[PDB]
C-alpha cells in the first residue's frame, strides 16, 4: 500500500495523491465506538464547505435498529436517490477493514474480506481528489493502491 496515513484525527479531510483509475484500491482500517449512530466515508470533488463539495460516493454505515449502509451522491448540495444495503457487516465495538475498488462504471466495496456492495458512478471518478471521513469512527490507517 502507498501514501499511508496513520491514526488520523476525525473529522479527516485529505487530498488523494493520485487518480482513481480502474483497479485503484482505497483501504481504510478502523474501529466502531460503542456509542456510534453513524459514520461516513466521502469521495469528494475538492474540500469546499460553502458550497459543500460534491460527493461522488457517500458510504454511510448506520447503526440504529438493525443497521444498514446508505450510499448516495451529492451534487450542488442536493442528495440523489439513496441506495441502501441491509446486509451490513459493521458493528459497534468491532474493528473493520474497508476496501473500495474503483471500476470503470462503479465502485465495488469489500468489508472484512467479503463483498458488500456495488455503487454505479454518478460523477466521473476523475473528479475525485479528496477523502473525507466523518462521524463516530476511529481510523487506524488509510492507504491506496493506484493502477
Ligand atoms: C444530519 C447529518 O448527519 N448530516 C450529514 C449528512 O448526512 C446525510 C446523508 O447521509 C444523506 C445520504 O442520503 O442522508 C441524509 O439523511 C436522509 C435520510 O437518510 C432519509 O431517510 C430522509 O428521508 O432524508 C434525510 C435527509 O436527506 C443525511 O442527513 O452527510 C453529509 C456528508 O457526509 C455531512 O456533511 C459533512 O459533514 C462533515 C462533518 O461530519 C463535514 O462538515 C463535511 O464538510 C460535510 O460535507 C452531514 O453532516
Amino acid at each position: 500500500l502507498q501514501n499511508i496515513i496513520y491514526n488520523p484525527v476525525i473529522p479527516f479531510v485529505g487530498t488523494i495523491p493520485d487518480q482513481l483509475d480502474p483497479g485503484t484500491l482505497i483501504v481504510i482500517r478502523g474501529h466502531v465506538p460503542s456509542d456510534a449512530d453513524r459514520f461516513q466515508v466521502d469521495l469528494q470533488n475538492g474540500s469546499s464547505v460553502k458550497p459543500r463539495a460534491d460527493v461522488a460516493f457517500h458510504f454511510n454505515p448506520r447503526f440504529k435498529r438493525a443497521g444498514c449502509i446508505v450510499c448516495n451522491t451529492l451534487i450542488n448540495e442536493k442528495w440523489g436517490r439513496e441506495e441502501i444495503t441491509y446486509d451490513t457487516p459493521f458493528k459497534r465495538e468491532k474493528s473493520f477493514e474497508i476496501v473500495i475498488m474503483v471500476l470503470k462504471d462503479k465502485f465495488q466495496v469489500a468489508v472484512n474480506g467479503k463483498h458488500t456492495l456495488l455503487y454505479g458512478h454518478r460523477i466521473g471518478p476523475e473528479k475525485i481528489d479528496t477523502l473525507g471521513i466523518y462521524g463516530k469512527v476511529n481510523i487506524h490507517s488509510i492507504g491506496f493502491s493506484f493502477s
